[PDB]
């Protein structure tokens, strides 16, 4: 069957920990009371959470409420513990409290407040260096996020701030681990998850960085649009070329499922050139194309890793200022 693979970095950051750190089945949650918060305003709908504006009456803070849609007591579980291993880290969202709804008994998270909010190259530099700044962070603690795309980015241009929200799908890292393929976005799924391919690692965030960068710069939203899961990665593979797609497949021992071998077909791989036009010219550099071409690999193993890209030139003037 499928060749195994490890993480080039962060490997066994886990398996150092305290078992605590990671077995978060095992963790007890204590749930503070919702009339400890009073709802101001619906924010916005989410697949498995509706987030509020919301006022703490105890002390009159303003903060920010994410009520869970049911799901296993597991993953609200597992959501809290990252969280709180996460907390205080760069660009981390912070989670301030835990509710429960003394009728309802839904679930609530309490964060601290952040608003939400004509990008310029810079900006665009600025913010994804931040990104990776976070994920950097996570990825060290052990941690994919596993659902990295903009509606999981909070900015506050004002104040030029940048938080990674939305924990609810991330995982715990653990070399040799087969995890579940049917996670992310569709837009920002991994190779790995649409050829089914389950030991993969912190560089799925990678893939989902670059679909980012490449809408940005392109101005193309989505980037790989598809119909299909595997129409998903047909679109991929117009871009990317299918020889290195048939080598990732070769060396992974993966097996495609049947709906791939009749509609992947020969593609060539597309210069980047080929997507820059007049009203995106001023985003896209050599710089941006060298470092998107480095983000999206097929190959997990060959993509720059969070720390890796924080090096590359395209992050030289961030980095100065
Ligand atoms: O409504 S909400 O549920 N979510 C909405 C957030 C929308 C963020 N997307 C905008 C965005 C961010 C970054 C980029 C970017 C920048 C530079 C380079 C590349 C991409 C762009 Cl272009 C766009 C929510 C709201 C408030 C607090 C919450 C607190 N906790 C949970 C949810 C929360």
């Amino acid at each position: 069957g499928p060749v195994p693979s490890r993480a080039r970095v962060y490997t066994d950051v886990n398996t150092h920990r305290p078992r605590e750190y990671w077995d978060y089945e095992s963790h007890v949650v204590e749930w503070g009371n919702q009339d400890d918060y009073q709802l101001v305003r619906k924010l916005g709908r989410g697949k498995y959470s509706e987030v509020f504006e919301a006022i703490n009456i105890t002390n009159n803070e303003k903060v920010v409420v994410k009520i869970l849609k049911p799901v296993k007591k597991k993953k609200i579980k597992r959501e809290i513990k990252i969280l709180e291993n996460l907390r205080g880290g760069p660009n981390i969202i912070t989670l301030a409290d835990i509710v429960k709804d003394p009728v309802s008994r839904t679930p609530a998270l309490v964060f601290e407040h952040v608003n939400n909010t004509t990008l310029t190259d810079y900006d665009i530099r600025f913010y994804m260096y931040e990104i990776l700044k976070a994920l950097d962070y996570c990825h060290s603690m052990g941690i994919m996020h596993r659902d990295v795309k903009p509606h999981n980015v909070m900015i506050d241009h004002e104040h030029r701030k940048l938080r990674l929200i939305d924990w609810g799908l991330a995982e715990f890292y653990h070399p040799g681990q087969e995890y579940n393929v049917r996670v992310a976005s569709r837009y920002f799924k991994g190779p790995e998850l649409l050829v089914d391919y389950q030991m993969y690692d912190y560089s799925l965030d990678m893939w989902s960085l670059g679909c980012m960068l490449a809408s940005m710069i392109f101005r193309k939203e989505p980037f790989f649009h598809g119909h299909d899961n595997y129409d998903q990665l047909v679109r991929i593979a117009k871009v990317l070329g299918t020889e290195d797609l048939y080598d990732y497949i070769d060396k992974y021992n993966i097996e495609l499922d049947p709906r791939f071998n009749d509609i992947l077909g020969r593609h060539s791989r597309k210069r980047w050139e080929r997507f820059v036009h007049s009203e995106n010219q001023h985003l896209v550099s050599p710089e941006a194309l060298d470092f998107l071409d480095k983000l999206l690999r097929y190959d997990h193993q060959s993509r720059l890793t969070a720390r890796e890209a924080m090096e590359h030139p395209y992050f030289y003037t961030v980095v100065k200022d």
